[PDB]
DNA sequence: TTTTTTT
DNA sequence: TTTTTTT
């Protein structure tokens, strides 16, 4: 149980203070190829160096990635904005990889909802690189008043039928405004050897944002880290879930 | 004929009272193994067991399981509380096995609504491992007033279209809020070499829950104890409903 | 025209004063097939025997059998209650059979609705064995007022939005309170031997309840008898009917 | 242009005053297969018979079909009521045939709308025997009031939301109380040996009513005549009507 | 740019005043094939013949064929009334033909959208002869009060969803109040001789109504005047549209 | 960064002014080619040219094309009203071609939203030549009110529920008073031949309006210039988007 | 034109 | 579980 607050401040220290067993701060050499000519969005954190460090922040990660993740990107954030004098920089994905526990496709249960999970699997499908709308920017063809509402990729389009200002139910999404980042929607399911002759190898959907967007190939090993969402069965008519992977860090292996 | 309030002391004695032929009190043996390392999460009742000690009692989780059931957890809940002084502890579920009367399949009918009965038989599917929002946290977004509804994993999602406090018909799910549970859907038939001549083998869908989630693949012969639960099928204006059976307990065979 | 009182009373007398050509009052030996070992919940009555003992009567449960059958259930009931002194016995059909008009599933008409017809048919299908609600017992939620509201395995559930006592339009149907019966589902048509050459049969759907469930099997000559009924074609949208045949009596045949 | 009041009369003269060219009243005749065993239950007229005898009156049949058939009913009704003294028999079907006009299905057209036709064809197609609401008997659920609607059987069903009494929104329909008569529906085409070239055959849907349903098989050459019917397509979008042939006499005829 | 008044004026003086190279009033010969014993219902105009006398006028028929067409039919409905002392005889058709620029049906665009056109080709499909309202009349159920609204062939059926006098929200069409004429929809393409060998022959839909109904047949080589029509694709959410050629007057040619 | 106004008159300075490798003016001479008796409608400009007059430019016809064409197209406007006195000529497309970058349709993404790209591909479908209603002019029936609404030939249709003057929700488009122009989809994917034949070939639908419609053929080899477009997934319960190609200019190239 | 009474 | 960007 650890607040945002302090988390950015235990991140920063950590990417700034981090060494491994030669002295390099590999995260400072991370936070580099960040800013040169092909420059990437993202910092891949291994949870291991997390832990030694300070394992009891990496026990926060995977109770609760959604604060975990978000505060070590502003951590990111901060030792830019003061170890590079860089502000201009857009905003860097934290990409955590190697977690302790490793489940398969059919292990995933309620437990793990909302919580990051790592999987190992095989790829059976990757759809077309679609644009998310990621911030959708609404204006009002009456008053002109703009509204911010951020969206989530596996939730619906969250829209609003009346203005905030003039109260007008006349509002559309500017397109422009808005903020938009690739996506890609893929399937995994556990290896068919892994499993026991009378069962049914199960899948998982799961979403690709910005950079690690068309990573893999249908047919590849991978091993995806990422939060366990839940959504209603298409017809949203009982009270049983869909199991949703937002992926956090996916890398390849040859078995 | 006996209400909750008994039930749950009755249970209780029976729990710590209980001793078999060697006077053990086997209950208090796996009252035990709720604590442990690998603690489990129900305690097996043999209903043979049960009746032996307080066959009156015995003859009212057969007529009615729904309080029968509840009782018996509620007791389980108390001898932690008291004899262990454990109150941190979740929910225990009581799971009778081994009943008097072993119907087939096809022999399940209108007579058996809401009774816990038993049937012996061969499974032929099981659904994937789906979340089931076992309490449902609605929130409005207009007044954030929170609205808390208990669902049924055989009844549809029962949700509500007006805010309790402010009315606004502007009201959401919050997947945080609300308490999810495993849930896996399986179908079981006859045993062929049990019916006679000509038939054709009837069959049942089910459900499980929480442990006993993932406990059978398809081909196993089960014994399951079950409540029979029933349904209005791809309508809601027919008088015609649907056999589910809510499994309380099942335990393989090998024939 | 005979009203329901008498008709009681004349069916009481039927039961017990009928003999046949051997003095044989074979209704008070059936009535004697009820309170055996292996009981029977149904009294099946030939037509011919009430005919010749009172065809004035025998003219009413064809010309009027929701009326007809339900007094000599009534009467079935009576001659329990003073000739054996059981009232424990729960209800009792009565089902008549061979009537003297014959029809074809072609024949069956407009001229029939709500009379007692008897049919001749080859099955062609057969519906699962569910559960029909024959007495919704509705409970409020608000002050717990109990209405009672029967149920008909053709027509569609009636439901009340409304509460009879508070008049709070937040009541439920209670499974418990409420009585369940045996249903299933079954097409019969006409034998395409006795129906022109390249023609084409019209078949009809029927309905059976309680002992009558499960008595046939794809493919079984039968010779029903039976109320038909009627309902708006599916979509209720136009003046046009469907026909369905509430089966009273159903007896196969080897032709 | 002729009231109906004189129509019936007119009509009534016509039946018991017409003799052919051997002083056969045929239609006394006819009024007295009425009355047999085995009864009809409509009169077969002759429009040529009719026009001989009475033109102007012939001429009324044919351009407003719905007084017409009507006013000729009555007569009938009329001349039983005197010359024989019955009330009890039901009602008595005026089938006009024989026209001078007999048009091609794809020469019907909107001239005819309302008008009646004769129509020589094809029998495509023959519908199941429905039961049609003739009369919808209407019942409220409050007061108990009656409200008689008459149906046609084109038209949709035209129920009533609101009470004629006191007002209540409660109202259903009572299947006893209201008046059912034999439906069929079946389509009929242009041979296509009888097409000039690039016309490619046209059909018309049709009904069939009590004593003439099931009369005809698919394969059929038949000459219909009928009050051309219509409605709009399907959809309702566009102000283009659907084709549709109220029978009011059909004759086979080997060709 | 010249008005309706004028036009009307303009084109009385055109047909009672044109003469050709033989002084013959054509145009009085045809206003007069009008009256007959098998009368037709429309003037066919030689555009050629306007031109020549008027082509101030005759290049607003092209411009404006709404106004045109519709003029002109005022005007010869003028020269019966005072030329011929005949006001009873019905609407008689405008129908111009033989204009300069002669299209191909590739060539039809947007350009073109409501300017009366000529186009060349070979008809592929005609439709059956349906009753098109060309005037629909509203009836109200609560107040009885009429309601006239002119439909188009070519556009959706307009409706009345609330009464003009009481409000009422219960308004129905009256099959009998309404005006129907004759429409019949074809479809040509331009004929495979003239168009490279290697394209796709492009298509266009027309409607013909009343007298020009049911002239030709698929197959035939036509040269059709026309308006060039457009409607809401298919959804009616997009800002496409669908050419559909109302026809104005269609002759036959053998190449 | 470049606002209009200066645009415009950059642009207009690089028409006139820009000379190749030999003095040639070649946009004064395609400015002509605008008035010649076969008149065409747009200027087709090599960003090349335009990359080595004004690269500063030539980076806002990519980075911005909607300004940026828009700009060019009164540039055209201009320099015909000041260097050849015509302003009666209508509206002239800027079409650019032969960009530096020239993508592949997988590679299409959300970082080229708005943005002019460069797409080699293969022709798979193209629609009909429909009308787009580029400018929908309406008009109100109460009071004769004009409203002006520009249309987007990817974006539904905006219509008007209002009037501006007199509030009438009684409006209508006004088909005449309104711009159309020509309009046809378009579906192109990359060739699998220079894929990896072991993928699923992605595609991308377009739009092509007035003189380059109808310039390609199924299966036809081109490289296409456009605005990367983007409109929400058909059911719009997703924050995930539809990508859309508006040509502004296409060209053949046989490999 | 509408395509089985229910699937 | 969902089944492709779509007629
Ligand atoms: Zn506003
Ligand atoms: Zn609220
Ligand atoms: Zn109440
Ligand atoms: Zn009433
Ligand atoms: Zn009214
Ligand atoms: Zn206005």
């Amino acid at each position: 149980s650890v607040d945002r607050e302090e988390m950015i401040e235990r991140f920063a220290n950590f990417l700034r203070e981090y060494t491994d067993e030669d002295g390099n701060p590999v995260y400072r050499g991370k936070i580099t190829d960040l800013l040169t000519i092909t420059p990437k969005r993202s910092v891949a954190i291994d949870w291991m160096h997390l832990n030694s460090f300070d394992s009891e922040l990496a026990h926060e990660v995977i109770e609760n990635p959604e604060e975990g993740i978000s505060a070590a990107e502003d951590a990111i954030q901060i030792v830019l904005r003061e170890d590079f004098q860089r502000e201009d920089v857009g905003k860097i994905h934290a990409r955590f990889y190697n977690l302790p526990e490793t489940l398969m496709v059919k292990d995933i249960g309620a437990e793990h909802i909302n919580k990051l999970i790592q999987v190992e699997g095989i790829v059976t499908r990757v759809g077309e690189i679609k644009p998310f709308v990621s911030v959708a920017v609404f204006v009002c063809k009456d008053c002109g008043h703009e509204m911010i509402v951020p969206q989530k990729p596996y939730e619906s389009l969250e829209k609003v039928k009346k203005c905030e200002q003039c109260g007008s139910k006349n509002i559309e999404l500017d397109v422009n405004k808005s903020s938009f980042v690739n996506f890609q929607s893929f399937r995994i399911q556990d290896r068919p050897e892994t499993l026991k002759g009378g069962e049914m190898p199960r899948f998982i959907d799961g979403i690709l944002l910005d950079d690690i967007v068309d990573v893999a190939l249908p047919g590849d090993r991978v091993i995806v880290t990422g939060i366990l969402r839940v959504v209603l069965e298409k017809r949203e008519k009982t009270p049983i879930f869909r199991k949703i992977l937002e992926v956090n860090h996916i890398e390849p292996v040859s078995k």
